[PDB]
């Protein structure tokens, strides 16, 4: 089953870079609409599953719209870790990974003059708001940006997918054991072309998450929701705008975690966004009405966050 979107752009090569133990896959998406300016360059942090093609219908517009785009397959996914290395990661590489290409994309950006931003979509969406309290680079972030990150699953996620919760809680006996739990389809996307493709695609099945892995960006987003001793209020990176674009029906990570983030956020420019008739994946997979409404929003605030 074909890849639904028409790239109206030039796709880059995937290049490679050994980093750590570990040869990464990633994508340097250059602006292409005819000008050489240049408003911004925004680091994308996939999430589960996810790889550098998921990422191409966001890529493609930002390009159009005059910002560059930086992508990478994570340890542990993509063409990064492949066979028996899929789903190995932790913590430590997780972040010690994500700094290596942000200090990498911190000075190209420095250059040419340009802010960085950082996009995460559920686990990354979770990587990409924990940086922004942890972050070695966080006062040098231009602007944090949520795509429905995961901070809680949602209930239904829980009841029927019990094995996110089990599997987290063994991490500790057995790290090394990863498992597949299987595509929900249906809570992803509402569009079923998008589904079609994603259920065909050799590049996303079968998608293995070792015990470490999933208890590491379980942890990661309950460590947020908890907010234990106001967490997010002393770590978050001072006067740094924030805003989550959080699918309504989205049944894979609750809205509520997103809700809460906001609250706790200590920022002046923060804003959560909620899309009526959106689920899981608004900014790759779901309908051309929802991208569209979901990326105009995003190209507005960075918009709002860059000059000339």
């Amino acid at each position: 089953a074909p890849y639904p979107y028409k790239v109206q752009t030039t796709v880059p090569e995937l290049q490679y870079e050994n980093f750590d133990g570990a040869k990464f896959g990633y994508m340097f998406w250059p602006v292409q609409n005819g000008t050489n300016e240049v408003r911004g360059r925004v680091l994308l942090i996939h999430g589960f599953g996810e790889y550098t093609k998921i990422q191409f219908r966001l890529m493609d517009h930002l390009s159009l719209n005059g910002y560059e785009s930086f992508t990478f397959d994570q340890r542990g996914a993509g063409v990064t870790s492949p066979g028996r290395s899929k789903g190995v990661t932790d913590e430590y590489h997780v972040f010690n990974d994500l700094e290596h290409f942000v200090e990498k994309n911190l000075s190209e950006c420095k250059a040419k003059g340009i802010p960085l931003f950082m996009w995460g979509h559920s686990m990354g969406g979770g990587i990409c708001l924990n940086y922004a309290c942890q972050g070695k680079h966080k006062n040098e972030i231009s602007g944090y940006i949520g795509s429905g990150p995961l901070i809680i699953l949602h209930p239904h996620t829980m009841y029927n997918k019990p094995t996110q919760i089990i599997a987290p809680l063994l991490a500790k006996f057995s790290p090394r054991v990863r498992i597949d739990t299987g595509l929900d389809l249906k809570g992803i996307t509402s569009d079923k072309a998008y589904r079609a493709f994603l259920g065909s695609d050799p590049m996303s099945v079968p998608l293995y998450g070792s015990f470490r892995q999933i208890h590491d960006f379980m942890q990661r987003g309950a460590k947020l929701y908890k907010n234990e001793n106001n967490y997010i209020q002393k770590n978050f990176a001072k006067d740094k705008p924030v805003i989550i674009m959080h699918g309504q029906d989205d049944t894979i990570n609750d809205p509520k975690g997103s809700e809460k983030f906001i609250r706790d956020c200590p920022s002046a420019d923060k804003e959560l966004k909620l899309y009526p008739g959106a689920r899981h994946s608004i900014f790759s997979l779901e309908t051309d009405k929802v991208f569209n409404t979901v990326f105009n929003d995003m190209k507005q605030w960075l918009d709002k966050h860059t000059t000339t």
